[PDB]
């Protein structure tokens, strides 16, 4: 059955857009709309392996006392974002694979839905052929690894309907045992519509045995911005999409999430902007406004 039904998902009550909704002087309609929406957490180099697993028996132990299903994104892959606006992870395929170690340690048996490094599948052609084999690698100790909490529903990351062809990351998805996992996750961070990433999700679920799918739907209530490059980064025009639901219009689709965090910029984006994460009123605000709220 869906993992995902049965329980709402978490709204995080310190998110920053929570902080700025609380803050608003007059109160504002459009980042009171955007706090109390579920989003996911993400975590990363941030949070070392000595200590991740106790921010994550934290949060997870904070959302059962809610009554609610915790959304944890992984996002501390070596070379992440390779190298550009978005550049972080760990230093090393060790290194991560202890911060695994720790993430499941705090995960325990609890409930949870993980993930798994947005792009590092998709993005994975920028490294050299024995750096991408370690990056499957690592994807793949990370599914091994984290469902052993049985109560945790695990989704590898696989781009969007525009990057890789569904042949192109079913092989991949393959190659990292998507089998043991719950699925994959699309869309993340990104604005193409709904529509489009069930059509997408159902080809892949069918050259992967089956396999359910996610669909980050935070951005993407007005599609995609024109085709250009940088088209992802910071657009504008873009509104927020449906709210988090597992009433979802694809037969393998377990639930439209909001993964990215509306508000949280994309990068500098070629245009000084604010530094990758880094939560921006305005940005929440316009998408959604965009969204006639
Ligand atoms: C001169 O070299 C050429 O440059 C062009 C333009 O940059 C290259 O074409 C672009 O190739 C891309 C494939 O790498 C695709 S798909 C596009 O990929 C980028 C990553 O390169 C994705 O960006 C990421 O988006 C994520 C959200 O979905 C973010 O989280 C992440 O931080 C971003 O980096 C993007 O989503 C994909 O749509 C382009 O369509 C193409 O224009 C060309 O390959 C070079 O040879």
């Amino acid at each position: 059955a869906n993992p995902l039904a049965g329980k709402p998902f978490y709204v995080d009550p310190a998110s920053a857009a929570m902080v700025a909704a609380r803050n608003a002087n007059p109160p504002n309609a459009e980042l009171t709309s955007v706090a109390n929406t579920p989003q996911s957490y993400w975590l990363d180099q941030a949070f070392p392996p000595a200590t991740v697993g106790g921010t994550v028996a934290r949060y997870t132990g904070a959302a059962q006392a809610a009554g609610a299903m915790p959304v944890l994104t992984l996002y501390g892959i070596p070379h992440r974002d390779c190298g550009s606006y978005a550049s972080g992870g760990f230093a090393t395929g060790t290194d991560y694979r202890g911060w695994i170690d720790a993430v499941a340690s705090g995960l325990g048996s609890s409930p949870a839905t993980i993930i798994v490094e947005p792009d590092a599948l998709a993005m994975a052609d920028c490294l050299s052929p024995d750096q991408r084999q370690e990056r499957f690698d690592l994807v793949r100790y990370a599914v091994d690894t984290l469902t052993r909490d049985p109560a945790a529903a695990v989704y590898v990351d696989a781009g969007h309907s525009r990057w890789l062809s569904a042949e192109a990351m079913a092989a991949r998805l393959n190659d990292v045992g998507v089998g043991r996992a719950r699925g994959f996750s699309l869309n993340v961070s990104n604005f193409y519509t709904t529509d489009e990433e069930i059509g997408y999700g159902e080809a892949i679920s069918g050259l992967t045995n089956g396999s359910h799918y996610v669909i980050d739907t935070s951005r993407n209530g007005a599609g995609p911005a024109p085709d250009a490059p940088l088209n992802w980064c910071n657009p504008s025009g873009r509104a927020l999409g449906a709210p988090p639901t597992t009433a979802t219009a694809g037969a393998h689709a377990d639930a439209y999430l909001w993964i990215k965090r509306p508000g949280e910029s994309d990068g500098t984006c070629g245009r000084g902007e604010p530094q990758a994460g880094r939560f921006v009123s305005q940005y929440a605000i316009d998408l959604a406004h965009n969204a006639g709220q």
